């Protein structure tokens, strides 16, 4: 079928879909496009690359709330960008597991720089708006991968048990939320500071 | 050579860090254990049960901040606990990896119970302890994964190159503390608020 760059990634998530991270492999995607491998290679050097570019691919596709609306708060940046990139990460199957391990590319540079500036522009150091950014992110990763891989695995005392079926309870977006609003006013009271003692 | 538990866990720890996680097979366990295969499946079933109890056998050696010191405070604990989980994490390749996606273990029951009983008693309904101690989990698990995996896979904008020559300079522990003292002031900002507009 089709081998440019977009029908090559469109394949390729559809089979993460149906075989997950581990068991993705150029063989069987080279099966799903009719293909014949030594010409699949001609696209796609390895899994590697593949991986690279789905985890770009993912976020160019779904991850809408990449940049601040004009007025915008940091703190509802940050929010409204972190439920973004856990929608985006949701998506397929193993997702996180596939962003895992990148850096930006190219095609980002400008979206996350305007990121960086802007969190410099609200009176973060860049050091310290990228230790907020990375949290974020961390947490948001963590969150994503303790519930997709949970899902992959796949006599108490009673706070285990409760928690449990707490767990049990929702997909993990509960737990997720609040937290976060715990991760940004900390940001907040540590911004808000200054050099004083806190 | 020696088959008991511990032996086997001890040999599969050794490979782990030889292979990785996506490395790391029954069939070169059994060369390490110079053993047969089915040998080894007499002790071992597959993979999967022998990252359940990698994940569990890495906590009960090297996770020493399993419980609060008498008189401890609540954010001093999450913050020992933390620090602990993500040591122990880091000691082996892809550590966090062989955690993602575990539940609780038998043997960690009357330890897990003691930490949602503690946050309990410092004023935490039992969810939002649980919330608390996820979030914790949570970030500490992307740290520690962001870290591992970008070790694995292994032209820019200002404050983006500044940006990785920060992440660059260290091992982590930098974005992580500070982090980690944000969510756990943003967690207390939550508990001291009890139904108070927040
Ligand atoms: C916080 N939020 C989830 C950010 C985001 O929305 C991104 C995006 N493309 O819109 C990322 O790339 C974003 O998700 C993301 O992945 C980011 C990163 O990986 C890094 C790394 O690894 C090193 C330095 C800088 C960054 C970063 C500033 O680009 C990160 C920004 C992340
Ligand atoms: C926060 N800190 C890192 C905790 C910890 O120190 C543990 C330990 N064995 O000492 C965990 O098991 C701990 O790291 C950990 O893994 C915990 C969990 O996985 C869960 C899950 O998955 C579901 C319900 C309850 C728990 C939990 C209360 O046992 C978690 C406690 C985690
Ligand atoms: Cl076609
Ligand atoms: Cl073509
Ligand atoms: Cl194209
Ligand atoms: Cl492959
Ligand atoms: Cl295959
Ligand atoms: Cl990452
Ligand atoms: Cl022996
Ligand atoms: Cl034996
Ligand atoms: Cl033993
Ligand atoms: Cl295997
Ligand atoms: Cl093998
Ligand atoms: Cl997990
Ligand atoms: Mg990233
Ligand atoms: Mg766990």
């Amino acid at each position: 079928s089709r081998l440019n760059r977009e029908s090559v990634i469109d394949a390729a998530l559809e089979l993460l879909n149906e075989t997950g991270i581990d068991g993705l492999t150029t063989r069987k995607l080279a099966q799903k496009l009719g293909i014949e491998q030594p010409t699949l290679y001609w696209h796609v050097k390895n899994k590697r690359a593949l991986l690279d570019a789905l985890a770009v691919e993912i976020l160019a596709r779904h991850h809408d709330y990449s940049l601040p609306a004009a007025g915008e708060s940091w703190q509802s940046f940050l929010r409204n960008n972190a439920m973004s990139f856990r929608r985006a990460l949701l998506r397929y199957r193993d997702g996180a597991k596939v962003h895992l391990g990148t850096r930006p590319d190219e095609k980002q540079y400008d979206t996350v720089e305007t990121q960086l500036r802007f969190m410099t522009e609200n009176g973060f150091s860049l050091r310290d708006g990228l230790y907020a950014i990375s949290a974020v992110s961390h947490f948001t990763l963590g969150a994503v991968l303790a519930q997709q891989e949970h899902t992959a695995a796949l006599n108490l005392p009673p706070l285990l048990r409760e928690a449990l079926q707490i767990m049990d309870s929702d997909d993990g977006e509960q737990a997720f939320l609040h937290g976060l609003e715990s991760l940004i006013r900390g940001f907040e009271v540590q911004l808000t500071a200054l050099l004083q003692i806190v």
